[PDB]
C-alpha cells in the first residue's frame, strides 16, 4: 500500500513528529510547528512547502533547528525531491530559528535585507542572502533568482519593521505571515516590534498586492478568506 502524499492528506492534517502538516493545494503544504511554553498552551507557527516540478521550496522555518530538521524529514519522506531554497519572513524565533538547518542542507536562503541585518544581533542567523525592495513593495527581480511560482512583497513596516509576503503564483493562495490573522482573532500576539501608526496600512498593501488570493495563509491563524485582511487592519487601526 503505496499512496501518494496528496492521497494521504485527504484523511486530513498529519501530524509527523512534533509538527502538524496540511495541504493547501495539490502542491503546497502548510507546515505548523510549536513553541512550548512551560505553564501555558504552545504557540503555533505556520509556513509553507511548495513542490515546484523536481524541486522544493520553502517559506519560513520553525522555531527551532530540530524542529526544521523535522520539517527536512517530512519532506524527504512524503515529496522525495530536493529542496532548493527558502524564504524567510522577519527576524523573529517563529520564522529564523532554525536556519542553521536549512544551510545545513545545502539549501539556499533568503530573507529581506533589514531582516539579515537584525537577525545575528537577537542571536539568530541571517539568511545567505538579501532580498531588496523597489519603493513600490515588490522584490527587485535581481535579488530574487529563480523563485518559480513565489512573489515576494514588501507590504510596509507592521508586526516588525521588516515582515514580508509571499504569492503563490498558479495557486488562490498568498501568505501573510505574522502580518495578518484571521478574521475572527481577538488579538494581533505580540506587538512589542511593531510599527503601531503605519500597520493598518501595511496590512492594506498586502491585500492590495495578492488581489486574486482568496486563500490567506497566515503564521499564527489558519487559513482564511480575504476578510482577515480588512479585519486585521480594523484591529490595527489606531492602536
Ligand atoms: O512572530
Ligand atoms: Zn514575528
Ligand atoms: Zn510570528
Amino acid at each position: 500500500i503505496r499512496p501518494t502524499i496528496g492521497q494521504q492528506m485527504e484523511t486530513g492534517d498529519q501530524r509527523f513528529g512534533d509538527l502538524v502538516f496540511r495541504q493547501l493545494a495539490p502542491n503546497v503544504w502548510q507546515h505548523t510547528s510549536y513553541l512550548d511554553m512551560p505553564g501555558f498552551g504552545a504557540v503555533a507557527s505556520n509556513g509553507l512547502i511548495v513542490r515546484d516540478g523536481g524541486r522544493v521550496l520553502v517559506v519560513d522555518t520553525a522555531w527551532t533547528d530540530d524542529q526544521t530538521a523535522q520539517i527536512l524529514n517530512w519532506i524527504k519522506q512524503e515529496i522525495n525531491l530536493p529542496v532548493a531554497l527558502a524564504v524567510v519572513t522577519h527576524a523573529h524565533q517563529d520564522k529564523m530559528g532554525g536556519m542553521d538547518a536549512l544551510h545545513a542542507a545545502g539549501i539556499a536562503t533568503y530573507a529581506n535585507a533589514l531582516s539579515n541585518q537584525l537577525a545575528p544581533q537577537e542571536g539568530m542567523v541571517a539568511a545567505q542572502h538579501s532580498l531588496t525592495f523597489a519603493a513600490n513593495g515588490w522584490v527587485e527581480p535581481a535579488t530574487a533568482p529563480n523563485f518559480g511560482p513565489l512573489k515576494v512583497f514588501y507590504p510596509g513596516p507592521g508586526h516588525t519593521s521588516d515582515n514580508i509576503t509571499v504569492g503563490i503564483d498558479g495557486t488562490d493562495i498568498a501568505f501573510g505571515g505574522c502580518l495578518i490573522k484571521d478574521s475572527k482573532a481577538k488579538s494581533l500576539g505580540n506587538l512589542g516590534d511593531a510599527d503601531t501608526e503605519h500597520y493598518a496600512a501595511s496590512a492594506r498593501a498586502f491585500g492590495a498586492a495578492f488581489p486574486k488570493a482568496s486563500m490567506i495563509v497566515m503564521s499564527h491563524s489558519a487559513p482564511d478568506s480575504r476578510a482577515a485582511i480588512t479585519h486585521t487592519a480594523r484591529m490595527a487601526d489606531k492602536l
